[PDB]
């Protein structure tokens, strides 16, 4: 394949997609060093810092810690996540038009050298508030709603748990899917035809639950509360009019600078299986959100790209097995986008129609 292998089962693990969760990170780092202790009790307090009026004042008077000490993957990214929630809040405030251009050096130095560690732009993104943005309650039980919390959230009443962990939870149902790519190439070099149906149906069965998963976003977020509230801080200062050059890094860079906030394109989920199964203005768009993905699946990705046609394979064997379940996969990401389109018609277009 294009993907590299660390053996003959699993990819390789320069890809950092995990067999459990997927693109999400797995168990993430809950603690950062006592040395960070500022920091955490800031993003620790967003909800109350911010709807006191207390939050700029309490990053104005922090000091400059260095990021030397975040010695591994999973502290960095923690740190990223951190200082990236408390940089959103910094920026957009209550969220009333009070907006702030200017981002104090002793946050914006160490975020901005932390996201050129890890190739992500100095905004927070999908791999910020819902990859790495979790916990489990009891390690001892399995990954559910029940058993699982946030790290961080803005506001009160926000529904970022339910937003956040529901999107993380269609990510681990598709982390099943995810692991069984290797098996669908490996059967088409191979020609088993028994071995690629089975697979292409495994990945059909966790495409569907991932929907299923995602139609739990209802009963945990309030769309009102989604469009006034959550949505402010997950929106960004490019091509924005509140923010029209972009956000100036105090002690990083001179200018102003332009940054993407979220969209659902930073979600791997969706050009992996648009890739795989061949079903791949708006190009330029989804192309930059790639690029605020981590770099690894980026990479993922682009490896995908370069193995034969899962779709030219199976529609070449008269094998009504393989076209069903081929279609099956089809059929789950494509109501997966339309799912997606109907949760942005709900929860911002009629909101901001309101
Ligand atoms: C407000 C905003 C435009 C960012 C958005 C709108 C609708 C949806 S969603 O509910 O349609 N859906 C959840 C996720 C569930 C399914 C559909 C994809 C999926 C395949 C994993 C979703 C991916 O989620 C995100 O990429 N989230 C995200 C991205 C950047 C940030 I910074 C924070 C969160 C999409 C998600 C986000």
């Amino acid at each position: 394949s294009g993907i590299q292998m660390e053996n003959s089962w699993t990819i390789s693990k320069e890809y950092h997609i995990d067999e459990e969760v997927g693109f999400a990170l797995p168990n993430p780092q809950e603690n950062l060093p006592d040395f960070y202790n500022d920091w955490m009790f800031i993003a620790k307090h967003l909800p109350d810092l911010i709807e006191s009026g207390q939050l700029r004042e309490r990053v104005e008077k922090l000091n400059m810690l260095s990021i030397d000490h975040l010695t591994d993957h999973k502290s960095q990214r923690l740190a990223r996540l951190v200082l990236g929630c408390i940089t959103m809040a910094y920026v957009w405030g209550k969220g009333h038009g009070d907006v702030r251009k200017v981002l104090p050096r002793n946050i914006a130095v160490p975020y901005c050298q932390l996201s050129k560690k890890l190739e992500l732009p100095p905004i927070l993104v999908y791999a910020d508030c819902v990859l790495a943005n979790w916990k489990k309650k009891d390690p001892n039980k399995p990954l559910t709603y029940e058993n699982m919390d946030v790290l961080f959230s803005f506001r009160d009443g926000d529904c970022s748990k339910g937003f956040f962990l529901v999107s993380l939870l269609v990510e681990i149902a598709a982390a099943s899917a995810i692991k069984v790519i290797p098996t669908v190439f490996k059967a088409m070099q191979m020609q088993e035809r028994d071995t690629l149906l089975k697979a292409l149906l495994e990945i059909a069965s966790c495409l569907e639950k991932a929907l299923q998963v995602f139609h739990q976003i209802h009963d945990h977020v309030n769309p009102k509360a989604f469009f006034s509230v959550l949505r402010i801080y997950l929106s960004g200062w490019k091509g924005n009019p509140q923010l029209s050059d972009g956000l100036v890094y105090e002690g990083f860079w001179e200018d102003p600078k332009e940054f993407a906030g979220g969209s659902a394109g930073q979600s791997s989920v969706f050009q992996c299986f648009d890739v795989l199964l061949g079903i791949q203005h708006a190009a330029q768009f989804l192309q930059d959100m790639r690029r605020y993905m981590p770099p690894a699946h980026r990479n993922f990705l682009c490896s995908l790209e370069s193995n034969p046609s899962v779709r030219e394979f199976v529609l070449s064997k008269g094998d009504a097995g393989l076209r069903e379940a081929y279609d099956a996969c089809v059929k789950a990401l494509v109501s997966l986008r339309s799912y997606h389109l109907q949760i942005v018609t709900k929860y911002i277009l009629i909101p901001a129609s309101q």
